[PDB]
C-alpha cells in the first residue's frame, strides 16, 4: 500500500517461540499416566536419588563422629561467651570487629577438623550396596553436589557452614536460655518436677550420667553440638514422648506456662525458650535443615510465636518493644538536626509525597526543579534538611499561598508513626496474614531512613550518633520479617504439582545423522497431520527404528500425513567437516595441499559446489547456486548452502498402523492445536510453516527442537507445546535500517504523517496522527488488564501506521523530565515500549494477500531489534524517540509556555519581579487584564520573545489537600473579577486605563502581593482540570494574532479538544522538527536527533 513501507520488507532474520496446547488422543493419557515420561532416565535419577541418600548418610555420620571428639577447652569458647554476653559490641565498631575476629577464628578451629578426619570420606569410592557397584553412570554432574558439599564443610559465613549454625546462630540461643535460666532458676523450689521426673526419665539412654543442671553448664557446649546433644536438649526443653507412649512429660515451656496463679501483672509477658536447632532433620532427609519452605504449621506457629515475643517483649532491660521504641524515636526526629539525616531517592518518595500533600509527583518535580536543573547529579540518598528547603519552594502549583508546612518531613513520620491508625497493638491463617501485612505496611512505612549497604555511589557523609546510632540497630530486629515473611510466602503457598520440561529433536532425514554429529539424540519426535489438525508424535527412545522400512501396507486405507524434516545446519562448521576434515578424506581426494588450511577462497567454493553434486542425498535438496567466481568471503557462500539445505516434504502413512503404534504405546502422540483450533497470529504462523506458497520460497522456517510442558503431580492434566521458529528465513542482513529509513524521509517527506504517544494524566497513553502542516488527524484511546491494554493501544498504533502513512514519535524516559502525574508507571511503560517495537519487528495483516507488501510471506519490518543502547536519538527505524517532557502545558496555537514560575517570597522579591513587566494595562473594551512583558529580563530566552498575557478568565483554581479545613474541591474562578476586586480593595484604580505598574510598585501590605502572585500564578495556568471528574481543557491565556484565545471546550478538531491530546500533540509535533532536520542534512549516517528544551522552544514559539 504504503510507498514508503513497500520497500521494507526482507530487511532481517526474527525469532519466534509459538506456543501451543496439546491434548492426548486415545491411549496416549493412560500410557502417560501409568509408564509417565522417558523411562530410562526416570530410573536414572532414581538411582542417582539413591547414592546420593547413601552419599547423605556417610556424611552425617562422619560428621557427627568428627564432632564427638571437639573440646572447648581447644576451641576457646569459655572467654568467648563472656564477649558474647558482654553487649558492648553495639557501643563501639572496634568490639564489634574483633568479635566477628574471634567468630572467625572459632569458626576456623571447627572446620579445620573435618577434611582430614576419618580418611577424608570415601565419596570417590562411591562415585565408580547394590546401587553403587553398577548402575546407569551416565557421567552425571557429581562433582557439583560434591563442591555444594565441601562448601557445606566451609566456612565462608554461610548457612552451610556448620559453625555458622553453632556459633552465629545456636549459640545466641543458648546465651539467652542462660539468661533467662539465671531468672527463673527457682521456677522450681520443691525440685520434685526439676530432677525426679525429667533427669531419669529424659536421660535413659545415657542411663543418668548427666543432670538436668549439667545441661546448663557453659562448659558442656560439646555435648550439645552432636544431634544427640541437640535431641535431648529439645526434649527437656519442650518435653518427650517417653517409652511409656502416653504420659507425655510436660517440658520447661510447659512448666513455666503454669505459672498463673501469680495473675499480677509481672507474670505475664513470658519469653518462649529457645530450642536448638538441629541438621539433618526431617521426616526423610533435611540437608543442614534450611527452612526456606518449613515442614508444617507447627513451625510456622513456632516461628510466629517466637518473633511476636521477640518483637514486643516484656519491657525488661529497658525498653524492648520494637513497637513502641520506634515510634517514640521516630517522634524524636524534630528535635535531632536534619542536616545529617538522610532519605532514600527511591520510590519511596512517592509514597511520602502522596501523603504530606496528597500529589505523588510534588516531591519529585520540587526535587528537579529548584534543588539542581545537567542531569542534576543523581544520587542515592538526600538529606532531610535539603528536602525541606525544596519543598519550601517548589512554586506553589496551586494551594493556598502560605502553607503550614512547618516541619513537614518531620511531622509526617511523627504522624503516621503514632496517629495513622491508633492500633499498632494487636494458628487461624487469617490472624498471622494480617500481622505480617502490618508487619509489612511498618517496614515499608520506615524504610526510606535505612542506609542501604555501605558507601553506596559516595554521599554518607558524617552522620548524628543520637538518632542513627540507635535506629541502625533498631531496624535490623524488625527487619527480620523480610526473610521470615517468604517463608510464610515460601510454605503457605505451594502447589501440589511440579512443572516439567522435555526435550525434543525433529528427525532430520539427510545422511548427517550417525555420520559426522550424534552428541545428543533428545527425544526424537515426529509431526503428523490428518485432516487439518497438526499432532506431535513423541517415539519412546527404545523404538526409534519404528518408522523405517514402513511399505505403507495396502492403499484404499485412510491416511495421516508425515512430516519428513530435511535440515542442513551450520554450513560453515559441518561442510568441511565431512569433506576433508573427517570420513575417509581420501576418497574425495581434495589434493590442493588440502588447501593450504580450510582466489583460495573461490577455488574452495568451486570444490565444494563440484563435491556437492557427488554426495546422493545432498542433491536431492536441488541446490541453486549462484554464478561462480560472484562470491565475497567464503562464509557468505555458506550462507546459500545453509539457506538452500532446508526442506520439508509430506508423506502418507497408514491410519491403521498409527493406531495400532498408539495401542501398543511406542509412539505418544498428542493433537496440536490452540483453543481456537478467531484467527490467532501463532495459528497462521504454524500453518504457513507447511504452506505451498511458503515452500517455494521459505519464509518461515521450522527450526528442528521443541519443547512440550505439563504439569505432572501419578497424573497430567495440562500440557504445553513450545515451537521455536524463525521467520523471514531467506532475508539479507539488513538489520539497522535507520540508514535507509532516514532516506526516504529525506526523500518524499511531503506525504509523512506523524503519530505522537504520550502518557496523560487521565488517560494512560493518548495518540495524536498530525499532518505535516500541523493539523491532527484522528485522535483515539480512552496481566489481564495492563497487559490487555497495551495488546490493544499497539495494535492501534501499528493500524495507524501503514493506513496512514505515518510514523511514530515516542517518548525516551530515561533523557529528561517528566513535570507531572502521568498515570504510566516506568515498568509499565519500559513494557508498551517493548511491545510496541516486538510488534513492529513483523508487522503482518491477515486480510492482505499472502504476496503483498504486508501479507504473510511479504511482512513489514519498519524498526530494528530491540538493543539496550541508551543514546540521544535512538531512531528505530520509523519509531523515534524524544526527551520526556510535560508538554501539555504548552498553547497550541501560538506555543506559549509559563516560563515565569512565581513565588510567594520577602516583600523584597515582589516587589522586583512586578518591575520587570512593561505593563500591567486594563484593557476596559474587552474587559481583561494585560501584562506586557518580554521573557529576556526573566529568563536566558532568546530575547525576542514579547508577549502579551491576557486575563480571560474562567480557570479552575484548587484550594488545598485534606478533607475539610483543607480541601480538594475545584472552584472555577473569574481572574479578571478576582483582579478588579483585589485592585479595588486595597485602593488602586484602573477603570482609566492607566498602567497599573506605578500603582503596584508602591503598595507595601505583603498581603496583597501574596494575592497578585496567587492570581498571576492562576492566569498562566492553562491546564486546569476538576479533580474526580472529566473536565479537563487547556486554557491559553496570550493572544492568537486575530484576538482569539485557545479553549479546548470550544476548539474545532483541528487542534486537540482535550487537555491530554495537547500533550500528544506536542511530542507529535516535535517529529516534525525531527523531519525538518532528516530533510536539511547531508551527512545521513552521522545525524544528530537531540532535542534539546532551547531549540524546540525557539521552533514551536515560529509557530
Ligand atoms: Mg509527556
Ligand atoms: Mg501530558
Amino acid at each position: 500500500g504504503p510507498k514508503m513501507f513497500s520497500n521494507f520488507t526482507n530487511q532481517y532474520p526474527l525469532s519466534k517461540t509459538l506456543r501451543f496446547e496439546l491434548k492426548p488422543v486415545g491411549k496416549t493419557l493412560e500410557h502417560i499416566e501409568k509408564k509417565g515420561l522417558l523411562e530410562q532416565d526416570e530410573k536414572r535419577a532414581e538411582d542417582y536419588k539413591k547414592v546420593k541418600k547413601i552419599i547423605d548418610e556417610y556424611h552425617k555420620d562422619f560428621i557427627e563422629e568428627a564432632l564427638n571428639n571437639v573440646k572447648l577447652n581447644g576451641e576457646g569458647l569459655e572467654e568467648y561467651y563472656e564477649l558474647y554476653f558482654k553487649k558492648n559490641k553495639d557501643d563501639k565498631d572496634k568490639k564489634k570487629k574483633e568479635f566477628e575476629k574471634i567468630q572467625d577464628n572459632l569458626r576456623k578451629q571447627i572446620v579445620e577438623a573435618f577434611k582430614n578426619h576419618e580418611k577424608y570420606k570415601n565419596l570417590f569410592k562411591k562415585e565408580l550396596k547394590e546401587t553403587v557397584e553398577k548402575f546407569k553412570n551416565f557421567t552425571t554432574y557429581f562433582t557439583g553436589f560434591h563442591e555444594n558439599r565441601k562448601n557445606m564443610y566451609s566456612d565462608e559465613e554461610k548457612s552451610t557452614a556448620i559453625a555458622y549454625r553453632l556459633i552465629h546462630e545456636n549459640l545466641p540461643k543458648f546465651l539467652d536460655n542462660m539468661k533467662v535460666f539465671e531468672k527463673i532458676k527457682e521456677k522450681h523450689p520443691e525440685a520434685e518436677q526439676l530432677e525426679k521426673t525429667l533427669k531419669d526419665l529424659g536421660e535413659e539412654e545415657v542411663l543418668g550420667g548427666n543432670n538436668v543442671e549439667d545441661i546448663f553448664s557453659l562448659d558442656y557446649f560439646n555435648h550439645t553440638l552432636t544431634q544427640s546433644g541437640i535431641d535431648i536438649y529439645n526434649t527437656i526443653i519442650g518435653g518427650k514422648t517417653e517409652e511409656d507412649g502416653n504420659k507425655k512429660i510436660q517440658g520447661l515451656n510447659e512448666y513455666i506456662n503454669l505459672y498463673r496463679q501469680k495473675n499480677n501483672e509481672k507474670n505475664r509477658k513470658l519469653p518462649k525458650l529457645k530450642p536448638l536447632y538441629k541438621q539433618i532433620l526431617s521426616d526423610r532427609e533435611s540437608l543442614s535443615f534450611i527452612p526456606e519452605a518449613f515442614e508444617n504449621d507447627e513451625e510456622l506457629l513456632e516461628a510466629i510465636e517466637e518473633f511476636y515475643e521477640n518483637l514486643n517483649f516484656s519491657n525488661n532491660n529497658e525498653a524492648t518493644n520494637v513497637l513502641e521504641k520506634l515510634k517514640e524515636l521516630l517522634s524524636n526526629l524534630a528535635d535531632y538536626d536534619l542536616n545529617k539525616i538522610y532519605i532514600r531517592n527511591d520510590t519511596s518518595l512517592t509514597d511520602i509525597s502522596q501523603k504530606i500533600f496528597g500529589d505523588w509527583s510534588v516531591i519529585k518535580d520540587a526535587l528537579n526543579a529548584h534543588y539542581d536543573q545537567k542531569w542534576l547529579k543523581k544520587q542515592k540518598y538526600f538529606s532531610i534538611a535539603e528536602l525541606q528547603e525544596a519543598l519550601d519552594s517548589y512554586c506553589k502549583e496551586s494551594d493556598e499561598s502560605k502553607e503550614q508546612k512547618e516541619n513537614s518531613i518531620a511531622d509526617y513520620f511523627k504522624t503516621l508513626a503514632q496517629t495513622k491508625n491508633e492500633t499498632d497493638k494487636k494458628k487461624d491463617v487469617e490472624k498471622i496474614k494480617a500481622f505480617l501485612d502490618s508487619i509489612m505496611n511498618l517496614q515499608h512505612f520506615v524504610k526510606p531512613l535505612h542506609l542501604v549497604k555501605g558507601g553506596s555511589a559516595g554521599a554518607e557523609m558524617e552522620k548524628d550518633e543520637a538518632f542513627y546510632s540507635e535506629f541502625e540497630a533498631l531496624y535490623e530486629e524488625l527487619s527480620q520479617v523480610i526473610p521470615l515473611y517468604n517463608k510464610v510466602r515460601n510454605y503457605l503457598t505451594q502447589k501440589p504439582y511440579s512443572t516439567e520440561k522435555i526435550k525434543l529433536n525433529f528427525e532430520n532425514s539427510t545422511l548427517l545423522d550417525g555420520w559426522d554429529v550424534n552428541k545428543e539424540t533428545d527425544n526424537t519426535s515426529v509431526l503428523l497431520r490428518k485432516d487439518g489438525l497438526y499432532y506431535l508424535g513423541i517415539m519412546n527412545k527404545k523404538h526409534n527404528k519404528v518408522f523405517e522400512n514402513i511399505p505403507e501396507s495396502n492403499e484404499n486405507d485412510k491416511c495421516y500425513e508425515k512430516m519428513d524434516y530435511k535440515l542442513l545446519p551450520g554450513a560453515n562448521k559441518m561442510l568441511p567437516k565431512v569433506f576433508f576434515s573427517n570420513k575417509n578424506i581420501d576418497y574425495f581426494n581434495p589434493s590442493a595441499e588440502i588447501l593450504e588450511i580450510y582466489d583460495d577462497c573461490h577455488k574452495l567454493i568451486d570444490f565444494f559446489k563440484e563435491s556437492i553434486n557427488k554426495h546422493e542425498d545432498w542433491k536431492k535438496f536441488g541446490f541453486k547456486f549462484s554464478p561462480t567466481s560472484s562470491y565475497e568471503d567464503i562464509s557468505g557462500f555458506y550462507r546459500e548452502v545453509e539457506q538452500q539445505g532446508y526442506k520439508i516434504s509430506f508423506k502418507n502413512i497408514s491410519e491403521s498402523y498409527i493406531d495400532e503404534l498408539v495401542d501398543e504405546g511406542k509412539l505418544y502422540l498428542f493433537q496440536i492445536y490452540n483453543k481456537d483450533f478467531k484467527p490467532n497470529l501463532h495459528t497462521l504462523y504454524w500453518k504457513a510453516l507447511f504452506d505451498e506458497e511458503n515452500l517455494k520460497d521459505v519464509v518461515y522456517k521450522l527450526n528442528g527442537e521443541a519443547e512440550v510442558f505439563y504439569r505432572k503431580a501419578y497424573t497430567v492434566d495440562k500440557f504445553q507445546f513450545h515451537v521455536p521458529i524463525t521467520m523471514n528465513f531467506k532475508a539479507e542482513g539488513n538489520s539497522n535500517i535507520n540508514d535507509e529509513v532516514n532516506e526516504f524521509l529525506k526523500g518524499n517527506a511531503p506525504d509523512v504523517n506523524i503519530i505522537g504517544i504520550d502518557r496523560g494524566e487521565r488517560h494512560l497513553l493518548y495518540l495524536t496522527l498530525i499532518d505535516q502542516k500541523g493539523k491532527i488527524v484522528e485522535q483515539d484511546s480512552l496481566k489481564e488488564l495492563k497487559e490487555g491494554y497495551l495488546s490493544q493501544v499497539v495494535h492501534k498504533i501499528a493500524k495507524l501506521m501503514v493506513e496512514h502513512n505515518a510514523i511514530v514519535v515516542m517518548e525516551d524516559l530515561n533523557f529528561g523530565f517528566k513535570r507531572g502525574r502521568f498515570k504510566v508507571e516506568k515498568q509499565v511503560y519500559q513494557k508498551f515500549e517493548k511491545m510496541l517495537i516486538d510488534k513492529l519487528n513483523y508487522l503482518v495483516d491477515k486480510d492482505k494477500e499472502p504476496n503483498e507488501p504486508g501479507g504473510l510471506l511479504n511482512a513489514y519490518q519498519l524498526t530494528n531489534k530491540f538493543e539496550s543502547f541508551q543514546k540521544m536519538g535512538k531512531q528505530s527505524g520509523f519509531l523515534f524517540y524524544v526527551p520526556a517532557w510535560n508538554t501539555s502545558k504548552i498553547d497550541p496555537t501560538t506555543g506559549f509556555v509559563n516560563l515565569f514560575h512565581p513565588r510567594y517570597e520577602n516583600v523584597e522579591k515582589a516587589k522586583e519581579f512586578f518591575n520587570k513587566f512593561d505593563s500591567i494595562r486594563y484593557n476596559s473594551e474587552k474587559d481583561y487584564f494585560e501584562f506586557a512583558f518580554d521573557y529576556n529580563n526573566f529568563t536566558e530566552k532568546a530575547e525576542g520573545t514579547k508577549w502579551t498575557v491576557c486575563t480571560y478568565g474562567e480557570r479552575i483554581k484548587t484550594y488545598r489537600n485534606a478533607d475539610k479545613n483543607n480541601q480538594w474541591d475545584s472552584k472555577e474562578v473569574n481572574v479578571t473579577e478576582e483582579f478588579k476586586n483585589l485592585f479595588d480593595e486595597y485602593n488602586i484604580d484602573y477603570k482609566n486605563g492607566n498602567d497599573l505598574k506605578e500603582a503596584i510598585l508602591s503598595q507595601d501590605d505583603a498581603d496583597f502581593f501574596k494575592s497578585l502572585l496567587h492570581l498571576l500564578r492562576l492566569t498562566l495556568q492553562m491546564r486546569n482540570s476538576i479533580t474526580g471528574t472529566e473536565i479537563d481543557y487547556i486554557i491559553s491565556p496570550v493572544a492568537n494574532e486575530n484576538g482569539e484565545f485557545f479553549d479546548s471546550r470550544k476548539a474545532d478538531e483541528s487542534l486537540p479538544k482535550d487537555a491530554d491530546a495537547n500533550g500528544a500533540y506536542h511530542i507529535a509535533r516535535k517529529g516534525l522538527w525531527v523531519l525538518e532536520q532528516i530533510k536539511q542534512t547531508d551527512d545521513l549516517k552521522k545525524v544528530n536527533l537531540a532535542i534539546s528544551n532551547k531549540e524546540w522552544l525557539e521552533f514551536v514559539q515560529e509557530r
